[PDB]
């Protein structure tokens, strides 16, 4: 009886602490998704600009005296655009994961 009462109060302390940690962790993940959204919007513009640049370099490389170097620079841009793309995919998964838990939470009530 007296033990049961202490058990209940302990379980309530556990409940409260768990709810607070779940909530703090959700807010932390929200802050990371918000940061991913901004970084991704900025990477998408860099990608577009750089992709166009790289495409022009490789195309026009023949009207250039420094042909070898224009072909080289275009190739280096392509490599870097592959990495940029990889980074954007990760940002997208961070955002996607957050939207998924956000939706699961909204369905709780």
């Amino acid at each position: 009886a007296a033990s049961l009462v202490g058990e209940l109060q302990a379980l309530d302390a556990e409940y409260q602490n768990l709810a607070n940690q779940e909530e703090a962790r959700f807010n932390e993940e929200r802050a990371q998704a918000d940061a991913a959204r901004q970084a991704l919007a900025q990477n998408e513009q860099v990608y577009n600009e750089l992709s166009q640049r790289a495409q022009r370099l490789q195309a026009e490389a023949n009207t250039r005296f420094y042909k070898s170097q224009y072909q080289e620079l275009a190739s280096k841009y392509e490599d870097a655009l592959k990495k940029l793309e990889a980074e954007m995919e990760q940002q997208k998964a961070v955002i996607s994961d957050f939207e998924k838990i956000q939706a699961l939470r909204a369905g709780n009530l």
